[PDB]
């Protein structure tokens, strides 16, 4: 009578070890390759090179800064240690567990990227009172524990969405104010940074987006439509409080109504890569071209 | 909108971003930079230059070979899904959080190296019928349910010994093959993918050990000493199982009396990095020095 006599004598079923010599779904070993072949650590960015421009930014844009980045380390902070894993248990293949590990360290190197950030380029009172001003914000707490309210739950396919909807449209009211700055000779270091976490993010979200996709066309007819317009709500929720969550952080430098499009354009994809038209029309998503084109 | 209300209202306390400008554990920090430091591919490795040196070797060598590589592929399997994501809830730091995901992530690159070996240099058949030894083998599933008994368990402490074990331990009637073959100049490219999961498992044994030791000394003396005797009957019974599996694997090829000595010197070294003293005696783990030179 050993202690896991039960757990064996219950699992009957062989404990099977991955084989990539056998791939079910070649976009598990796309991704895998992709993610893989895209590795890289903040390390390897010379952000002290932005110590000149970061001096020269105006006290707003540095307190904008502080503050969007401390909330784009929570949200990868939450997908790296909660979000990526929740989703291992209900997987189709064994290759997509697999991508699933890649994607949960990748969102810590992420994470840690800001700190890499922060501590080469601001002072620690400044890191401090981000940090404290995230615990304390009600629109970036609010978006944090709705997500992770879907993962802590018990439906796979609301995990997905929540998911694809945070990898594809809660970091961009961030990845906005670097992306402005570097079009003006600002934290330019800084944002190939964020250029290579955006590298990374596009493929999650299209990659559990796609996952998302197969498995609700797996359902009934009613189940398919009750997904559907669960996905919408939660969109206009989130949206909803992300304007103001925008508003509170660029409504002082004046980059509001650009980041509110910006808002609208990803938003659209979003629900694009769970396979569902767009939220917007495409007269509303027009975000200035200086912004599209730090994205390239 | 209302779904996630109750999860809100009993989750009060803010959600956390990582800041790693504040380190309450310096191993975090020290163990983050090693393994990220020390990140590869398998692609990294011209494992088709062993061609010449698989196809000399005898039916007997290539099966063993099979066999042991396809055994490390389930545990690697098990660690990078279950077992080091099973240790995120319990972590005393969000650094170590980001610890897991890293090394969750270096499991699946572990399990996916010894696929790029089969792909390189066995047949299809060679590969499937490893597969499938691999399910039906008695000692390598029981090896594999009992591990995964503890991950799927409640017990925080009884999870890092089990983690433990299987990285100081149970791989290790696995690595004696590559590195011996080695130091007969055989299989040395594969052996070079060999050593760099070495050089992680090294350090995952002697991190997870590490942080098993801080939280058992945080009990009374009597609860140390029943995880103390929970870890050696755990040792006993996994020691007996690896007993079995090595002579079915190692007999034809007349390995076997070398790699129980090599059983038992890595059985002192899992329970070393546990914080307790070995279970065998010295003169009875002795390895060449060929093979303790590619160990290193
Ligand atoms: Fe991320
Ligand atoms: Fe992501
Ligand atoms: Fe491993
Ligand atoms: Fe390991």
């Amino acid at each position: 009578s050993n202690e896991y006599d039960e757990y064996i004598a219950n699992h009957t079923d062989p404990v099977k070890a991955i084989n990539w010599n056998v791939i079910p779904d070649e976009k598990d070993l796309e991704v895998w390759d992709r993610l893989t072949g895209n590795f890289w650590l903040p390390e390897k960015i010379p952000v002290s090179n932005d110590i000149q421009s970061w001096n020269k930014m105006t006290p707003q844009e540095q307190l904008a800064t502080m503050r969007v980045f401390t909330g784009l380390t929570l949200l990868d902070t939450i997908q790296g240690t909660v979000g990526a894993i929740s989703l291992l248990p209900d997987a189709e293949t064994m290759h997509e567990e697999a991508v699933y590990t890649n994607i949960a360290f990748m969102e810590s190197v992420h994470a840690k990227s800001y700190s890499n950030i922060f501590m080469t380029l601001a002072s620690t009172p400044q890191i401090n009172e981000a940090f404290r001003w995230s615990e304390e914000n009600e629109n970036l707490q609010r978006k944090a524990k709705i997500i992770m309210s879907y993962y802590n739950g018990d439906d796979p396919l609301k995990k997905k969405v929540a998911s694809t909807l945070l990898e594809s449209f809660l970091f961009y009211s961030g990845f906005y104010l670097p992306m402005y700055l570097s079009s003006r000779a600002k934290l330019t270091n800084t944002a190939d940074i964020i250029r290579l976490i955006i590298r990374d993010e596009s493929v999650h979200g299209y990659y559990i987006g796609y996952k998302y996709q197969q498995g609700v066309k797996k359902l009934s007819e009613a189940e398919q439509e009750e997904y559907k317009a669960y996905t919408f709500d939660l969109m206009y929720d989130l949206y909803e409080n992300e304007i103001e969550y925008t508003e509170d952080i660029y409504d002082d430098l004046g980059w509001t109504e650009d980041v509110k499009r910006f808002l609208r354009y990803n938003a659209n994809k979003a629900l694009n890569n769970l396979g569902y038209e767009g939220l917007f029309p495409t007269d509303e998503t027009k975000v200035s071209p200086a912004i599209l084109s730090s994205l390239s």
